[PDB]
C-alpha cells in the first residue's frame, strides 16, 4: 500500500504519525514499555493537544522479539488470532539507560534510542541485523476513504535479499515485488496466492511473522528500495522478529513458535494417481488404470477419486454418484485387496441442488448474511453456500460424514478450496471477517486433520491441501493447485515449491505433467523425474488423465525409472522428513538455505536440495540442456557416478532417463532394497553410499523406523589414509559401497567385492576399518 | 494495471475482447495487415455486429519488427511522438499461406497463425523468442473510470530475466514489479524514476520498445508470473520487438533507432567540483575551493555553480545574485585561466519573484491553463511557473539568455528538473498534456545541447541532466539525482546507472558523498573510488561541501590516487566512450550485458563492466570486506597485479586505496602518461598493457584522437612461445609491458627493463617479435 | 419493467440468464422438478461456474398447473401470501421421456422439451394454448439499482385478447398496456387503481395469477407485442396457469382457488 510519494511527499490525503521521541520507559514484569511522541515533548507546554505510541516488547519464545505498536486501545479487536504458542516466563533482559531502552531475549534484542535522535534497532549480540528508521513507522490516517493503518518499514543492507510470504510464484526473491496477505483461488500463474502467510525471512538470517490474519500489504523493496513496508487496517501493529543466525535456525524457531510440520506416513510418499477432474470415470476406468499401471510394472501406491465421484451440481455433499459408483463400499474393498490407498476429493462449500441443501440452511449450518439470508454465489456450485465451521454443530455434522468415508475404506482427504471466503457475512461465533477470510483454510484444515488423527490415528493422518494460513503447516500434505502443462509453468511451479518451504511447510506435492492442457510427452517426461524427486508425487489433471500411456512408451519407462528410484531412496528421504517434523526444515530446499553463505545461491530458483545430501536440477527443455550451479566442494551423480567440482555452473544434457542429481561431499546415504513401495523395512538390506569422505571428515547416516526414530547409526570416520566405520542401533544384512574407488590396500573386519559403482564392502560386526592406497 | 484478476477471472468492471482469429491478410507495400476477429466470424452470418482489430507489422530498421494493434482509428491522436528514425524501404519478406502470415526483417520476423488456434510469434531464424498467446492482447474498455485500453503480454521463458525500463532504483532484474513510465522527482530510493523509457530487454537477446510517450503500465512478471504486460490509455497499441541476439546487438539497433549517445569531449570526463546545493558561497569560497583542491596536488577540471548563483525564489531568471556575485563574467574569466571548465545550475521553471516572471507571462511564454490564465504551484519556487517549449518564441528567449551564459565563458549546463510537468494545462502548441509530461524533458534538453552545438560547437558539448525521455541519451551526461549519504543508497544508485546504460544512455554521473546528509569519511572515500571509476565524476551534496578535507586527511589522498588513475586510464575510456557513440554500448556495463551466455551473471547489480576490458566491484563496507564474482578466464588487478581464476566467486578485504579492478585475460590496454588531466596527447608516451595473452589467441588496443577515431592500433599475437607485436597508424615513444612476466628468452627489434609488474620492452619500429623463456 | 431494448438489445446494466436446456428431471410425489441451466452443460467441463434453474411443477386444484421458477433458495422470503386455497392430493400426471418432462392436471399440462431446443408449453388437452419460448423467461441482474428480478413471457395468438389485472378505468382490452400491480389512491381517471390483482385472461379461454402480493409488472404486449411479460423483483417466480376453456369456466376454477 502506496504511503510515500517519492522520497519527498506523502500520498494524497494521508496524513502520517510517528514515534519519533522516547517520552517514558517502564518495565511491566517480563516486558518492556515504551511511551512514544509523535513530537518533541521535552517542555510540559508541549505535552498535551498531541497522540502518543505505545510500544510493548515482549518475548513468547527465546530468541524472538514481539513489537506491538498501538494508538488507540479501545477498538474492538475480535478474532481469530493465529494459533501461537507462547511461552510465559521466557528468560530475559531489560535495560533501561540514559541513552536507550533495550529488551533482549537470547542474543536477539531491541533497542530503542532516546534523545533527538530516535531509533529502533534489532541487535544479534550488539551487532544490528535490522531496524526502523525515524519516520518509518506509525499510523496512516486515509481520509480518502476514512480508514487507518499501521505501519513499519525494516532495513534491507547491501545486497539483503528477502523470501517466502507464502507459497507464491512470482519471482524468488521478493526484493521489487508488492505481495498481499489474501488466499484466493488464482492458479498458479499470477501474483495470487492460494496459500498466503506474513512471514518472511532473508539472506542475513533473520525472519519477520506480522501477527496480523487479515490482509497484511508488503511492499518489498517496491516503495522504499531498501526496506520492506508492511501495513495493516488496524489500531495497532504486532510482528515478531525471529533471530537465526541461519535459515534453517529461523524456521526452527518460527515452526516451534507458529507449528511443527507432521510427519506424514510411510506409504504417502509413494506414487498417486487420480481420475483427474472433469474426464469420465466410473468402476471400470479406475480398475483400467490399475490394472495397465500393475502390467506395465508401474508401482502406484495412491489412487485418488474426483469431484465427479459426487452428482454435478452437487459438490461437497458427500453423496456418491449411484449412476457411477452405485457401490461404493465394494469398489474401495476391491482396490484396496492390492494394497492402494485411497484418496477422495471434498472442500468446504455446497451447490444448492443437493438435497443436503435445504437440511443445512433449516439447521443454519452456512454461512450467513448480516440480514440472516443465507450468503450464495453462482461460482465453482450453482446457489453455493459455504459451511460456517465456526458453528460447533456444523463442525461435528460435517466431521460425521468424513468418519462415513472413512469407515468405508477411504485412507485420506484431498481438502480442495477453502480461499474465495467472502467478508460482506456474519460468522457464527461473531469472528472479525476481515481475519476470517484467511484463517477459515486452518480451521478447514484442522478439522479434516482432526476426524483421521481420531479415525486412522495420527501416524496415519495425511491430507492434500490447496489452502493454507499461518499453523496449518501441522496439517501436511500442501499441492501447488493448478498449474498448466508447459515448461514455464513447471518451472513457475517450483518457485512456489521452494517459497513454501521458505514459509515453515515440509511437504509439498505439484500435479506432474501439469493440471491445465495436454503436454507433449516431452515436458510429461521432464516433469515425472520432477515430481518423484519431489516430498509428494501426483499425477493429475484437469481435461486428460496423466497415466504414463497417454503420453507414448518412453514415459511408461521414465514413470517407471523414477518411481523405483524413489522407492529405493526411502531410507535417505524419511529420515529428511522427519527433520521438517523435528525441525520445520522442509524436505525440498532452496538453495540459499542449504548454503546461506554462499552469494552464488541467493537467486537459484531452477534447482533444489533434497534433505540435506542431493541437489536435483530438473531440465527445463526438450533437448535436455540444462544449467545449474553446484556449491564448494566434490559432488557425485547419484547414478552415473560421475565427478564435478563445485564454486561454480555446469551445463549438461540428459536423457528422459536422466537429470542433475548430484550428491554432496562427506556423506554417507543409504538406499533401500525395495523399489516397489516406499514403505518397508528400511534397515535391513540397507546398501549404505559414501561419497568423497576428505581426510579429518565425518560422514554420519542416520537410518529410521517407521515413526521417524532413528533405529540405525553409521558413521565413518577418516583419519590419514584410514577410515573407521561404527554402527550402532538396529541393521541387518546391509551393506556399504566406497563410492569411486575401484580399489583399496586394507580392510580389517569384512570382505570385499567390485561394483560398477566403486568397491563394495560387506561387514562382519558394526567395527570394520578400511585403509586407502 | 491490473487486467486479470487471478487466472480465471477479470478485474470486475473491465470488458475485454482480442484478436482471436485471423479472418483476411492483406500486403500494403511492404507492410503486412491482418484483420482479427474477437470471435469465429467464418459464416456470414457472425460477420457483422462485432469488433475487429486491425494489426499492421512494419520495419522501421533492419531487425526491428513494428506491431500496431488497433481498435478505433477515429480518436485525435495528437503529438508529440518519440523522435524515432523511421526508414521507409527496409528489405523485408512478406508470405501468406494458408497456415501463416509471416513478416521479417533482417533475421527477426512476426508470423501470426491463422485458423483455430491464434498465435502471435517472434521467431529469430524461425526459433521463437517471445510472443503473445492468444486472449493476452487487446482492448480494455473499463467501464469504472470510462476510460479504454489496449494492452500486450509478450512471453519470457524459463530463467527469462528483464532489465531496463530507465533509470531505475529498485531491484535489478525486473521480474516481479510494476513499473509506470512517467518522470516524477521521487529521490533515488523509491520505485518512482527521473528518467523513464518504455524500453526494456532480456537476457534471451531480444529488446522491445513501446511506442508511447504518455503514461505506460509495465506489470514485468508481476501480474502473469511468464509474461510482460504492458498496457496504454489509447485506442491503438504500437510497439517494437528489437532483434539481437545479443544484449549489445540490441543496444545497437535500438539507439541506431532512437538516437546514439553523443560522444562527450574529454575534458568532462575529468573531476568536477560544486558549490554544493543549500550552503553558503560566492567568489572567495570558490576561489577557496579551487585553491584547496590545488594546494593539496587534487587536479580538478570542472567547477559547477548551483542554484544560487541567482537570487533565492528568483530561480531561473538567468540573473547573478549581485551581492553573492557583483562581478560574475570577471569571476568566471580569472577562474578559467587556472584551465577550469564551468558549470552553472539551470532548470525550466521561474519563480514569481523574479522582475523577468511578469515579462515572460505579459509575452505569453509560460505555461497556460486552458482558460488562459498561468499554470502555477508553490512546490520548489513561490508561484512557479514554466516555460513553454512548444511557444517557439519561449524556445529562443530562453535560448538567447544561455548564449548570454556561453558569452560570458560558460562552458556548459546542469540541465536539472524537467520532471513533474502538469497535465492540466493547455500548450500553446495543442499537443496532448499526457504525451508532454516525459517527452518535455527531450524537448527542453534538446534545446540546451543545440544552444552548446551552435556556440561551443559540436564537439564541446556537454550537459548534466536530471530528466529523460527516448532520445534524450544523444544529449549526455546524466545523473543519478538525489541520493543519500550512506552504502544502501550508493547501491542503489549504481542499480540506477547499470539500468540507465541497459536503457541506451552511455554515460552516467552520481554524487559522490551522497547528496543528502553528510557520509562518515569511510563512506565517502569508497564512493569517491566508484565515482572515479564511473563514466563521470562529480563532488556535490546538499547542506554540505564534498572538498575530501571536510571528511578526513585520508579522503585527499583517496581523491588524489582515484583521480590520476582516470587521468591515466583515458586512453582506454576515451575509446570505450567512442563505443557508446558508435554502437550505443554504454561505458558502465551489468555484467549480464558484457557476458550474456554466463547464468551467474544474470542477477548481478553490485559490480559492472567499465568498457569491454575491466571489471570493477565498488567496496560498500567500513572494513572493506568486498564478494564479486568473475567470468571464466585469468583476471589480473589492474595495480597489485595479482592474479585470479573465473568462473567463481572471491571474497576481499581492501583498504581506501583500494578496490577490486580486474583485467580480464587476452588484454592489451592502454594507460597515458599524464595523471593531471583526462585531455591530452594519448598516442604520445603510451604504456602498453598485455594481460594473460593465451597460445592462439590475439589481443587488440586501439588508441583514439581526440574525436574518438582510432589513431593507432596495437595487436598482440601469440602463435607458440612467439608473440608477434604490430602497430598501425601513429604512436611516440610507447612501452609495452609484459604482465608477471619477469623473464624471457628472445627480443627482437626491442630493448627491456624489469619492473615491479613485469617486463617492459621498448619497441624499435611497428613489428616485434618476443619469444617466451 | 422494460428488459429487452428492441428485438436486438437489452436494457443497460441489465444482465440476463434463462433456462435453456434440460439438465436433470426429478419427480417428488405430486410434483414435478426440471433443472435448467442457462448454457449447454452436456460436457462435464460446463458443469461447474454456472447459474442453475430450478423449476417446479403442481398443481393446487384441478386444472390449474402452479410454476416456480427460481435462482437462489437461500433468500429471507417472509409473508404474507396469498390466501390460496391449496389442495394436498390433487390427482395428476407426470411424463419424463427422452424428448419431454410433461406434468398435467385435468386436461392442462406443461410440458418442457428436452436437448438442444428449449420450449415450455401449456397444453389442452395436448394442444398449445400459451407458453414460453427459450429465452423469455429467467433472471435480471439489474446493475443500475443492485436489484434483481425474475420475468416470464407467455406467449399470445393471432387476436388473442388480454383482460383483468383488477378494476382498472384505461381500455378494457389490455394489450398495448403496462400495469403495475400496486394499490394507489388515483381516482378513475388514470393508469392507477385502488384494487390490483395480478390475474388475467384471454379470449383464449385460460388465466394467470402470478403469485406475489408485492408489486408486479405487467407488460401486456407493450415490451413483446405477442407475449404477457410480468416481472417481480425476488429470487424466483410462481404463476399458475388456470384452464377453461371458457371464461367463466376460468373465473370458476379461479375464485374457488382464491376465493368465492
Amino acid at each position: 500500500m502506496k504511503i510515500s510519494d517519492g522520497n519527498w511527499l506523502i500520498q494524497p490525503g494521508l496524513n502520517l504519525i510517528h514515534p519519533l521521541q522516547v517520552f517514558e520507559v517502564e518495565q511491566q514484569d517480563n516486558e518492556m514499555v515504551v511511551y512514544a511522541a509523535p513530537r518533541d515533548v521535552r517542555e510540559r507546554t508541549w505535552q498535551l493537544d498531541t497522540p502518543l505510541f505505545t510500544l510493548r516488547f515482549f518475548s513468547p519464545q527465546e530468541g524472538i522479539v514481539g513489537v506491538r505498536i498501538e494508538h488507540f486501545q479501545g477498538a474492538l479487536n475480535n478474532g481469530p488470532h493465529y494459533p501461537l504458542n507462547i511461552l510465559q516466563d521466557v528468560k530475559v533482559t531489560i535495560e533501561n539507560t540514559e541513552r536507550y531502552a533495550e529488551f533482549k531475549s537470547g542474543n536477539l534484542s531491541a533497542r530503542v534510542s532516546k534523545g533527538e535522535f530516535w531509533s529502533l534497532d534489532f541487535l544479534r549480540n550488539g551487532e544490528r541485523i535490522t531496524g526502523s528508521q525515524v519516520k518509518n513507522n506509525g499510523y496512516v490516517q486515509d481520509t480518502n476513504n476514512q480508514r487507518n493503518y499501521m505501519f513499519e518499514r525494516l532495513d534491507l543492507g547491501v545486497g539483503e535479499t528477502v523470501y517466502g510470504l507464502g507459497e507464491r510464484f512470482t519471482a524468488l526473491v521478493r526484493n521489487g515485488q508488492t505481495v498481499e496477505t489474501w488466499n484466493r483461488d488464482g492458479g498458479t500463474s499470477t501474483e495470487q496466492a492460494y496459500k498466503n502467510i506474513p512471514f518472511y525471512m532473508t539472506n542475513r538470517g533473520y525472519g519477520v511473522l506480522v501477527n496480523h490474519p487479515q490482509c497484511v500489504s508488503f511492499e518489498v523493496g517496491s516503495e522504499k528500495v531498501s526496506k520492506v513496508q508492511f501495513s495493516v487496517e488496524s489500531e495497532y501493529l504486532e510482528y515478531f522478529v525471529i533471530d537465526g543466525p541461519t535459515p534453517k535456525a529461523v524456521l526452527d524457531r518460527y515452526t516451534r513458535f507458529t507449528g511443527r510440520p507432521a510427519l506424514p506416513p510411510a506409504w504417502s510418499f509413494g506414487l498417486w494417481l487420480t481420475t483427474s477432474f472433469t474426464t469420465n470415470y466410473d468402476e471400470a476406468t479406475v480398475n483400467s488404470f490399475i490394472d495397465g499401471m500393475a502390467e506395465r510394472n508401474l508401482p502406484l501406491h495412491v489412487f485418488h477419486f474426483d469431484c465427479f465421484w459426487m452428482k454435478a451440481f452437487q459438490w461437497c455433499d458427500f453423496e456418491w454418484d449411484p449412476l457411477t459408483f452405485p457401490d461404493p463400499e465394494g469398489m474401495i474393498r476391491r482396490l484396496k485387496a492390492k494394497g492402494l490407498k485411497i484418496c477422495v476429493w471434498i472442500n468446504p462449500y455446497i451447490g444448492q441442488k443437493s438435497p443436503v441443501f435445504k437440511e443445512l440452511q433449516e439447521k443454519g449450518y452456512l454461512l450467513k448474511r448480516p440480514d440472516g439470508s443465507l450468503w450464495q454465489w453462482d461460482k465453482w456450485q450453482p446457489g453455493l453456500a459455504i459451511y460456517d465451521f465456526t458453528n460447533p454443530d456444523a463442525c461435528k455434522w460435517y466431521a460425521d460424514k468424513l468418519k462415513g468415508l472413512v469407515a468405508m475404506g477411504v485412507d485420506c482427504f484431498k481438502t480442495d478450496f477453502g480461499e474465495r471466503i467472502p467478508t460482506d457475512v456474519q460468522w457464527f461465533d461473531g469472528s472479525d471477517p476481515q481475519k476470517m477470510h484467511n484463517h477459515y483454510a486452518y480451521i478447514y484444515n484442522e478439522l479434516v486433520w482432526n476426524v483421521l488423527k481420531d479415525t486412522v490415528g495420527e501416524e496415519e493422518a495425511v491430507l492434500f491441501a490447496r489452502s493454507a494460513s499461518v499453523g496449518a503447516q501441522k496439517f501436511p500434505v500442501h499441492w501447488g493447485g493448478d498449474c498448466y502443462a508447459n515448461y514455464e509453468s513447471m518451472a513457475e511451479s517450483l518457485r512456489g515449491g521452494l517459497s513454501i518451504g521458505l514459509s515453515g511447510f515440509g511437504f509439498w506435492s505439484h500435479d506432474i505433467g501439469g493440471f491445465e492442457n495436454t503436454a507433449p510427452a516431452h515436458v510429461y517426461k521432464r516433469w515425472c523425474a520432477f515430481g518423484l524427486l519431489s516430498s509428494h508425487s501426483r499425477l493429475h489433471g484437469s481435461k486428460s488423465y496423466r497415466v504414463p500411456w497417454a503420453y507414448d512408451d518412453e514415459s511408461c519407462d521414465v514413470v517407471r525409472f523414477f518411481t523405483q528410484l524413489k522407492c529405493r531412496m526411502m531410507p535417505y528421504l524419511y529420515r529428511e522428513a522427519a527433520r521438517a517434523n523435528a525441525r520445520g526444515t522442509p524436505m525440498m530446499r532452496a538453495m540459499m538455505m542449504e548454503f546461506p553463505d554462499d552469494p552464488a545461491c541467493d537467486y537459484l530458483d531452477r534447482q533444489y536440495m533434497l534433505g540435506d545430501n542431493v541437489m536435483v536440477a530438473p531440465v527445463f527443455t526438450e533437448a535436455g540442456d540444462v544449467q545449474f550451479y553446484l556449491p564448494e566442494g566434490r559432488w557425485t551423480h547419484l547414478w552415473h557416478n560421475d565427478e564435478l567440482d563445485g564454486s561454480r555452473w555446469h551445463k549438461q544434457q540428459h536423457g528422459f532417463l536422466s537429470l542433475p542429481v548430484y550428491v554432496r561431499d562427506n556423506t554417507l546415504l543409504a538406499l533401500g532394497n525395495n523399489d516397489q513401495r516406499p514403505d518397508y523395512v528400511w534397515h535391513e538390506g540397507t546398501a549404505f553410499h559414501l561419497f568423497n569422505l576428505q581426510d579429518g571428515h565425518e560422514a554420519v547416516c542416520e537410518v529410521p523406523a517407521a515413526d521417524g526414530s532413528v533405529i540405525f547409526t553409521l558413521k565413518a570416520a577418516r583419519t590419514g589414509n584410514t577410515i573407521t566405520v561404527t554402527g550402532a542401533g538396529e541393521a541387518k544384512n546391509w551393506t556399504l559401497c566406497l563410492r569411486n574407488v575401484v580399489k583399496v590396500n586394507g580392510l580389517q573386519d569384512g570382505s570385499q567385492a567390485e561394483s560398477e559403482q566403486g568397491l563394495v564392502v560387506k561387514p562382519q560386526g558394526n567395527a570394520l576399518t578400511i585403509t586407502l592406497h
